[PDB]
């Protein structure tokens, strides 16, 4: 039930360093992953594991910040907003699949808005 995760090295696939990846890596990835609440996001879900066969029926383009953390230790994006559109997508995927005042929804509405927070002042 469970699909190949998100690829996390592509060689043919342009990279850049920029300061906004920089503070992604070393500030806002790193804050939200020791959070209390991180540890449902560090791996993808495990429909197998969770007995959910559902999941991936329903979530098409899934993201887990395991695979955003390596994506950015390995020098994956070509710039901060592709980085940002994949913890949106974490986030949404997460009020996709489950309902308004779900224990995970809890969850993801804290990082998300630690998230916003850490991102609110992006360097240059
Ligand atoms: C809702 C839950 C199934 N959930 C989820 C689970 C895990 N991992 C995990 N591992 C062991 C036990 C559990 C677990 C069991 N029961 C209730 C729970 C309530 C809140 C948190 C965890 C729970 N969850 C990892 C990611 C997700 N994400 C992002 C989702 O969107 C869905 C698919």
């Amino acid at each position: 039930m469970n699909p190949p995760p998100p690829e996390t090295s592509n060689p043919n696939k342009p990279k850049r360093q920029t300061n906004q990846l920089q503070y992604l890596l070393r500030v806002v990835l790193k804050t939200l992953w020791k959070h209390q609440f991180a540890w449902p996001f560090q791996q993808p879900v495990d429909a197998v594991k969770l007995n959910l066969p559902d999941y991936y029926k329903i979530i098409k383009t899934p993201m887990d910040m395991g695979t955003i953390k390596k994506r950015l230790e390995n020098n994956y994006y070509w710039n901060a907003q592709e980085c940002i559109q994949d913890f949106n997508t974490m986030f949404t995927n997460c009020y996709i699949y489950n309902k308004p005042g779900d224990d995970i929804v809890l969850m993801a509405e804290a990082l998300e808005k630690l998230f916003l927070q850490k991102i609110n002042e992006l360097p240059t």
